């Protein structure tokens, strides 16, 4: 009947990773729960725009969701990787075949909680060195997908990012109507 | 030596381009003000998503800024074009010589406060009847300047939107080393 996606909102996030991935994924009629990565409070983003999220991560810690979003920046990307409840998540994911999407930064937290290791992935440029020993890294792909994981480069792979990500779930269709709307090649 | 930039967050706002002209014009090192239409609080935008302004539009009232920006969205922009305010500080940034961006339902706003008439200006395609008349419309064009008017379509121009913004307050070097930074050809 519907399809789900958690996105993490972390302090220090890039805002405009997170705001695409949120709001792609509502336009094409999926059912997204921001949840804040501390608490229920705002969180301060990368450029310090404060975002409300949902709700608490940790209060959907026992549902689940056919995709969790990691969205990119240094610093949300090294909250996530140093919190043990996104850990716990993430290991659940991939045990459950639900997707993992990462993009910018955010997929050295998938390093750093040893998931999803000798998958393919992309990242933004400069954290390729901490993606080389354990993945076999794409230096030539605005978006990359290899089974359940779908990673990406950074803002200028946003909306490319977010769009595979709702056409796994919601269809060639629906995404080519919604990038129409976006006015975004697709 | 720095540049200002006032952007106008309104309840309904398109969230994705009001957050990219905040992101990129501060990685710009331009000092953004990011004022709540109706206040100090969160607002509320078109995907549900709800942001904390910095400070209230009627409290920068008398402040100066060498760039208006009117992120886009139906409601945040019929929201806008219904403030006597908005209309104010649009009418004294023209008359100053500054500059005014509107990206995607957002120049409509313009024409409900009387502001930049016969310019050349852009607008999310399907609003092109409500400008016509009284504008000089540009049908193929992702970003649209005329003098002191900067206008844009929607979503998949907001980046480029953003940085011609950038361009005209930080200079071409600037905007370039932005751009890169993002993964943004510009």
């Amino acid at each position: 009947m519907s399809k789900s996606a958690l996105v993490i909102l972390a302090p220090g996030a890039e805002e405009m990773e997170f705001i695409i991935a949120a709001d792609v994924l509502r336009r094409a009629g999926i059912k997204v729960t921001v949840a804040g990565l501390n608490g229920g409070e705002a969180v301060k983003c990368s450029r310090d725009v404060q975002i409300l999220p949902d709700t608490s991560l940790a209060q959907v810690a026992s549902d689940k969701f056919d995709v969790v979003v990691l969205p990119g920046g240094l610093g949300g990307s090294n909250a996530m990787g140093e919190s043990s409840l996104v850990g716990d998540l993430l290991r659940s994911q991939e045990s459950g075949g639900g997707l993992i999407a990462a993009i910018c930064a955010a997929p050295t937290v998938l390093a750093k909680h040893g998931v999803a290791s000798g998958k393919s992935l992309t990242s933004y440029p400069s954290m390729k060195p901490q993606l080389v020993n354990n993945y076999s890294y794409v230096d030539d792909k605005t978006v990359v997908k290899d089974g359940n994981l779908i990673t990406s480069r950074g803002p200028g792979t946003a909306y490319e990012f977010a769009l595979k990500i709702a056409e796994e779930l919601a269809g060639k269709e629906k995404v080519q109507e919604v990038a129409k709307g976006l006015l975004v090649a697709y």
